[PDB]
């Protein structure tokens, strides 16, 4: 993982890609939204789970470690993935290409509105920065290893300096798309920037969503069990 | 704001810097934890509207915005400041000069010492990365004008763009200290993203204060009344 160039970089991310997945609801059938929304969430984390060992660095962790950066971040990508299939759908959330759902639909749920507004925004906010695939991939992989990096012996240590590592060689990878791309420097690093702090309102997702959870989850064993 | 060369930028919120505060207990008499963290919390506060001011770009938005941004904001702003004056005091929280607590005593409220273990390990973080002066006042100022940017009319997207152009200054100004501090191209991008990969982690600590608070703030009204 820390000798890979660049390229070598993308390419293994692009390839790692998990699919995107169908809704399970008869279509002939008239139209719970929550059901929908939780089996959808349920059938992403299998395909995380296998996006994620494919993620140059991540199988060089131990499995706790592991298992505790994709308890940490396994929401924000679920999040992120869907605020970037959603881009080119303005006003619109596409969980599925058969589950396309607009703020309104989100009302049904107490409490989901403000969730979907959210989503929504980060949407819009991709769509002005023109987000590239090969830059979502980048962040997808940043979020993985980042969220759970502050919340873990010598071990240890030494798994944090290899995630900071790889972060770093993510970092590198990023700046090398903008600079392929025609970007002064000066441009560079304000676009790094600013789609790292676009990580932090993701995480802020995140938590706003577990919350609402936590009030009705994968829990360690279920991660473990599938990781291991 | 957006005239400010680097320099200025730096020195500007230098300059703006809110005064370290006592924590309000009779030192004579025997050693609420809550009580003390609280009322510290609500005069940083103050003080925070005061130092907001003073942040080059951030008078230039309307009133409504100032506060959303302090809403969405204040206690991220508190508690990086938390962390940067804990740096130098391994395993222990600098709440005050005279309230240097470690996690044993966040122990005394049923939540706390979770709270307590997540900024223990950011100042650890901190300090492992070197973090100087310089970076922390852009830090939190990043903090200030972006966590509240994704969740707000013409004005609402000139407020908007200006934050953007803002925060482009401020990352121009984080890449100037770490060339000046002699860093490659590399390694400027490299601690840039370090940096802000932090804020993500300082969102989440956040989010995770105000759900133990809602359980049990300052409102919209206080905030405005206060920055009007
Ligand atoms: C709207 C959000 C994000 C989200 C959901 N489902 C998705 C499927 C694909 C991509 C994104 C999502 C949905 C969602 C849900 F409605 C239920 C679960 C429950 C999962 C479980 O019980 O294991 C998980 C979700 F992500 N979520 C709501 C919330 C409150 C978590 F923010
Ligand atoms: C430990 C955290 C962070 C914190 C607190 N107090 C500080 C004073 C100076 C600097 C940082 C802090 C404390 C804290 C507190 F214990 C009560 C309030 C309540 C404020 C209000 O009611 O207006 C605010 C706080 F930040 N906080 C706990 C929590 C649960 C929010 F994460």
């Amino acid at each position: 993982a820390l000798s890979l160039t660049a390229d070598q970089m993308v390419s293994a991310l692009l390839d790692a890609e998990p699919p995107i997945l169908y809704s399970e609801y008869d279509p002939t059938r008239p139209f719970s939204m929550m059901g929908l929304l939780t089996n959808l969430a349920d059938r992403e984390l299998v395909h995380m789970i296998n996006w994620a060992k494919r993620v140059p660095g991540f199988v060089d962790l131990t499995l706790h470690d592991q298992v505790h950066l994709l308890e940490s971040a396994w929401l924000e990508i679920l999040m992120i993935g869907l605020v970037w299939r959603s881009m080119e759908h303005p006003g619109k959330l596409l969980f599925a290409p058969n589950l396309l759902l607009d703020r309104n639909q989100g009302k049904s749920v107490e409490g989901m509105v403000e969730i979907f507004d959210m989503l929504l925004a980060t949407s819009s906010r991709f769509r002005m920065m023109n987000l590239q695939g090969e830059e979502f991939v980048c962040l997808k992989s940043i979020i993985l290893l980042n969220s759970g990096v502050y919340t873990f012996t010598l071990k240890s240590l030494e798994e944090k300096d290899h995630i900071h590592r790889v972060l770093d060689k993510i970092t590198d990878t990023l700046i090398h798309l903008m600079a392929k791309a025609g970007l002064t420097l000066q441009q560079q690093h304000q676009r790094l920037a600013q789609l790292l702090l676009i990580l932090s309102h993701i995480r802020h997702m995140s938590n706003k969503g577990m919350e609402h959870l936590y009030s009705m989850v994968p829990s360690y064993d279920l991660l473990l069990e599938m990781l291991d």
